């Protein structure tokens, strides 16, 4: 079970370069006439959380009580699909910038649980990956975002292993591909090209 | 989808110290006024198996034909939730001492398959972990339990890797957290404190 | 939820020796009077794809657009169960020669997604394994099949790790066992005996 448009969920650990690679994919897509609608799942959760006076910062969402995060995750998924449905026809691709596994105050939490996959029905779960050392250096240089709680090189390495396993488990629900995209240091454009090529085979 | 009470499923390989850490969590919980109802999933399966004359020993359950184990697993999950429902209100936590993966006579068998998760609806799957060598030494010193079939250090190591993967797959169904709890040699009380802290963020 | 017959899904990477080990299991089964019905999931997909003029070669199926592969996978699973239902009673075992993870043109693709498991309801997912080096040498010596796209020793190693994780995730849906069967060089008959022994405990 599939939407009329294609759905690509882009995951990977905080700081790996998802939002960067997606911004490169946007330029490449419009150059080649491929129709995208691009959203950030976290921005949809932040919108609701800010309205409820729960947080002001996207990096505090994962510190909320988990039953509250569950409600924000459910509502974000439904709003994303309603918006995608108005923006895209059968020739379009929904790109969702998100996480397969979130490091919360009560443990590793699936970003693509069954209730979310029942809304998104992904054609593909892309996993953006780099070395733990590369990810830790990208986190250090990016002072716009708080990622110290991910636990530097050792925390990144563990989250990456658990996140790969979550991506595969989530793929079983709607027979999503799992596409591993290497985001090599200084080569975000090349990651975006490899991702586009896989998207064209969906 | 959630019960009115919180549900914490405590997994880890045989001999790792689940039942020990849960006994420490019970003391700490009652000291801090946190309401628990604590069950052992295997004890619920043993009750039915003994009534049917199938086994007399909890360590022989995993040697039954798998269609029989499937029936005992289904009934144990339903009985646990019926009992929890009478014991707990919205301020309580159900603690289920169990396994994400059981080493049976027909291979590794999920302890938290979808039919079980549809009953338990876990807020959290805690994974109690130690080194394979620590687990093998704990099994050797505990002569109350038969665990030789788990396969000592090498068998424990493999089951641990497969069990981590099963815990994450099971977490996708109801967006359960996966909380890794280190049960360090001689520090079961500290594992119980780390678990309690995560439980309070559910 | 179970068929009246037992269902064993036999997975492992291309070239590992699934079809070989199953041919040995067939001889051993008929020698011991164990009733099997044996199918190849890919042959069911090839039948439909050839009728539609899509491919002529079983090794090109994984190069089709993924929405097309999804339709062929759904139809293959339904046809297999309809045929098994006419061939087997409650004393029989359906053996399905297939894959937990297929390396496609749009990434790693689950062979046992939920829509497939809802048809097959496996008692067991057997994982046939060997060293990546053994698998790469078996692929080189077998010129009847195209497997260069799996990526030799390094590609085999990665697919094997991801395929193990997919097998476990797929096992959660219907509480299937996961039985790891070592297909050691020159000992396909012994792998078939170990598999038969596990099958008899279902
Ligand atoms: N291939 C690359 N090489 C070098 N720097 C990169 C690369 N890709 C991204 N970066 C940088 O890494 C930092 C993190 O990138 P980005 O914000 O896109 O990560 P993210 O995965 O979206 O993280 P979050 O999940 O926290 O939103 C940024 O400063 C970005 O410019
Ligand atoms: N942190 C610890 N350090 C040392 N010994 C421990 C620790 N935790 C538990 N033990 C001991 O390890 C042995 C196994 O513990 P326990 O029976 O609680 O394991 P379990 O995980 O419940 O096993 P099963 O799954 O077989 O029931 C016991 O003798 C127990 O006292
Ligand atoms: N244990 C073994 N030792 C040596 N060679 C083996 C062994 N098992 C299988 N082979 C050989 O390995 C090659 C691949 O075997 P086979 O075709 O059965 O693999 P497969 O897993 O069914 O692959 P595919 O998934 O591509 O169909 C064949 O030439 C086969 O004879
Ligand atoms: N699929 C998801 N499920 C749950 N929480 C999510 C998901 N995607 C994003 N988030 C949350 O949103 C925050 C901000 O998103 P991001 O900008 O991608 O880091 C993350 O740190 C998470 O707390
Ligand atoms: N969730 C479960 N699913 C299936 N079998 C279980 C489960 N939990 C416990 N068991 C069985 O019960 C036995 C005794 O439980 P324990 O005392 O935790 O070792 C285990 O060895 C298993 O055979
Ligand atoms: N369960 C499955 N799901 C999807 N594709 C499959 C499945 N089983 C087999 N295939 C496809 O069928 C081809 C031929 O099967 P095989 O002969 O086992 O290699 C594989 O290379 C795949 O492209
Ligand atoms: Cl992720
Ligand atoms: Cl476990
Ligand atoms: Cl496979
Ligand atoms: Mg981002
Ligand atoms: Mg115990
Ligand atoms: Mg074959």
């Amino acid at each position: 079970m599939r939407h009329p448009f294609k759905v690509v969920v882009v995951t990977g650990v905080p700081g790996v370069g998802k939002t960067t690679v997606i911004k490169e994919l946007q330029g490449l897509a419009e150059k080649e006439g491929v129709k995208l609608h691009i959203v950030n799942f976290g921005s949809f959760m932040l919108d609701t959380a800010v309205k409820l006076g729960l947080v002001e910062d996207r990096d505090k969402i994962r510190t909320l009580p988990l039953r509250r995060q569950l409600e924000l995750q459910r509502e974000a998924a439904k709003r994303i699909v309603a918006e995608a449905s108005k923006a895209l026809g059968g020739d379009g691709v929904l790109i969702i910038d998100t996480h397969a596994l979130v490091k919360t105050v009560a443990g590793y939490w699936p970003g693509l649980p069954k209730h979310v996959l029942d809304e998104l029905k992904p054609d593909m779960i892309a996993v953006v990956e780099a070395s733990p050392e590369e990810v830790a250096a990208r986190q250090a240089r990016d002072t716009t975002r708080y990622r110290v709680d991910i636990g530097g090189v050792e925390g990144v390495k563990r989250l990456m292993e658990n996140a790969r396993a979550a991506s595969i488990a989530s793929a079983i629900q709607y027979a999503s591909t799992v596409a591993i995209v290497e985001n090599r240091e200084g080569e975000a454009a090349k990651a975006a090209e490899e991702l586009l090529r896989l998207i064209k085979n969906l």
